[PDB]
């Protein structure tokens, strides 16, 4: 018995690893970390999560494929249909009888499912921003079962706003509930975030504090300890513990997002910072290559604190034009790439791009703003 429980803990902190990196979103790490848990004990939980990541990347069609392996499987069949038709839904060319099979077999195991597999979905529908869905999912389960209570409180936390009060309540709950050194990860993690969006920064480190002593092996709770030191401008402790999760294990995205905005943003080093700015990029090349969101965010991020620095500005349009170039339809790319030429600036360059973007999309603002701006500086004031 006692094997048995310490793999079903195992499989818990698996489980909530998997839900924290959702909560932070590394798809590439999602797909690793799924596929050797899922070598390791063979849960479709794992499998469904990578599909997941999968989808998060922008490749509906493995994500499909990946399901299909396990759609069968009655422990998350379920949830196993809705993102199935989420994701056939998400595709280029949508089937629209196998959309309809779906949704018709989505409707019979409703009434057949079993309460795991409808708090999973909830998840599902939740971590889609579809929390009205997730909250439906789960106010039809009676059980008072912890985990289920566990679900409705991460679900009530997700759709925030005037349910936030109540899942915290949820989250005091079960930490009462359980032995003096038994306390869930997720629960803490539940209530470390409500307590940072209420400003209750002091409950946040403590809670913090307890989840790293508690769970040692557990690498999340430093990372979001770094974050909330973020948060509140306690930028020494975040070197700190930025410096010991490097010590513990190298080739961090994160990690080196944070080294280089530190050198950047009050080192004011350029030389060091751009060396830094390309580790990270070969990084996220190594790791994120296919994720659009993810490098958009960083040129972003490196282009409005490099001062107008052409070598940062390199860097960030580069990323830009790899956007661009897997996602030529988006106009966002454009006016991001152009205004970047506009802080070099290269007026007419920029202003084809946003003439380009808004072609592309003409109810853009951004671009229309910034073509404004650039017949600005290029002196057509009228």
């Amino acid at each position: 018995m006692q094997n048995q429980q310490q793999k079903m803990q195992t499989i818990l902190i698996a489980q909530s690893q998997v839900y924290y990196y959702i909560r932070e979103g590394f798809w590439s790490t999602m797909q690793r970390f799924c596929q050797e848990q899922y070598k390791a004990f063979g849960d479709p939980f794992f499998i469904f999560w990578k599909a997941y990541g999968l989808y998060q990347e922008g490749l509906p069609n493995e994500a499909i494929n990946e399901l299909t392996s396990i759609q069968h499987k009655k422990e998350i069949q379920y949830a196993t249909i809705v993102a199935l038709i989420t994701y056939h839904l998400s595709t280029n060319i949508v089937d629209r009888e196998t959309v309809q099979n779906l949704k018709f077999e989505e409707s019979t195991q409703r009434r057949l499912s079993s309460d795991k597999a409808i708090c999973l979905a909830a998840f599902f529908y939740a971590f889609n921003k579809e929390h009205a869905k997730a909250r439906d999912l789960i106010d039809e389960i009676h059980s008072d079962n912890f985990n289920i209570r566990i679900a409705s409180a991460w679900c009530y936390l997700l759709e925030g706003g005037k349910f936030l009060e109540k899942s915290v309540q949820l989250f005091e709950e079960l930490y009462n509930e359980q032995h003096e050194i038994n306390k869930n990860l997720e629960s803490l993690m539940g209530r470390s975030k409500a307590n940072e969006m209420i400003k209750k920064f002091d409950i946040s480190l403590n809670t913090i504090n307890e989840i790293n002593v508690l769970y040692p092996d557990f690498k999340g709770g430093l990372i979001e300890k770094a974050k909330l030191l973020m948060t509140v401008d306690d930028w020494e402790q975040l070197v700190d513990y930025c410096n010991k999760i490097l010590y513990d294990d190298d080739k961090n995205i994160m990690a080196l997002m944070l080294l280089t905005f530190y050198t950047f943003a009050r080192e004011g080093d350029i030389e060091t910072g751009c060396e830094r700015l390309q580790k990270l990029i070969q990084a996220v090349e190594f790791s994120e290559s296919r994720n659009m969101q993810l490098m958009f965010k960083i040129s972003q991020v490196f282009s409005r604190i490099s001062g107008r620095n052409t070598q940062i500005l390199k860097f960030t349009m580069k990323l830009v034009n790899q956007c661009k170039q897997l996602s030529p339809l988006n106009a966002q790319y454009f006016c991001e790439l152009a205004q970047q030429l506009l802080m070099v600036n290269q007026f007419e360059r920029a202003e084809q791009y946003f003439q380009e973007a808004s072609a592309i999309d003409v109810d853009n603002k951004e671009c229309l703003m910034g073509l404004i701006l650039s017949k600005i500086m290029q002196g057509q004031t009228e």
